[PDB]
């Protein structure tokens, strides 16, 4: 047997200025900010 | 038998400014900031 | 058996002016600031 | 039996000015800054 | 049997200036800064 | 994130003779041959 | 992140005469042959 | 991050004559041939 | 980042005669072969 | 980074007479063959 248990802390905070924000906690795709 | 715990720390603050931004706390895919 | 465990601190702050910004706890697949 | 324990203290602050900034805590993959 | 612990203090501060920024903890795949 | 996969085998054959058998793959209570 | 794979291999075989068998692959609780 | 394997090789055979037989692979529990 | 991987090799074969037999391939709690 | 690996043989055979046979390859808690 097994047994599993997992803590995964995500956090950001006092983003003043910023054209382009993207926070993500996890991704297994694709993430593009910008794309033509 | 195997018991496993992670702990997984992620932070971020103070982002005066920045074009582009992508925090991101774990990845297994594609992370693009700019593609054409 | 075996017991895991596991303290990995991801911390970032103060980035005043950046122009691609891509801060990431951890990766397993592809990452690009910019492509063509 | 075995028992594992690992402590990984990734930081880092004071970025002023930088043109490509990629911050990655643990890397099994491709990081490319700029690729044509 | 074992134990074993491990203790990886990784940390980067003012950087005033810089066009290619790669700050990994830990690699075990490919790190490119610019590729054509 | 985290993934995780786990296999465990099984297996007992050829018990000629024997009073009590109690061939169990995994427990978390209480296993009795006899009780009064 | 984490990825964990195990693999637990448990076998027996050929108990030609025994009075009290007791095959268990993984225990967390009680095990009794016997009690009044 | 941190990948784990494990393997766990557990056999036994050939068990002639024995009154109380008690094969346990892994135990984080009680085990008691006999009690009163 | 660490990998880990572990190989416990368990076995036992011709035990005759025994009265009270107990294999167990890793224990972290109380095994008692006759309490009263 | 660390990269572990660990390799532990435990055998024993041919125990042609035994009152008492505790075998344990790997113990963190309690062994006892007889208490009152």
């Amino acid at each position: 047997d097994a047994e599993f248990r997992h803590d995964s802390g995500y956090e950001v905070h006092h983003q003043k200025l910023v054209f382009f924000a993207q926070n993500v906690g996890s991704n297994k795709g694709a993430i593009i900010g910008l794309m033509v």
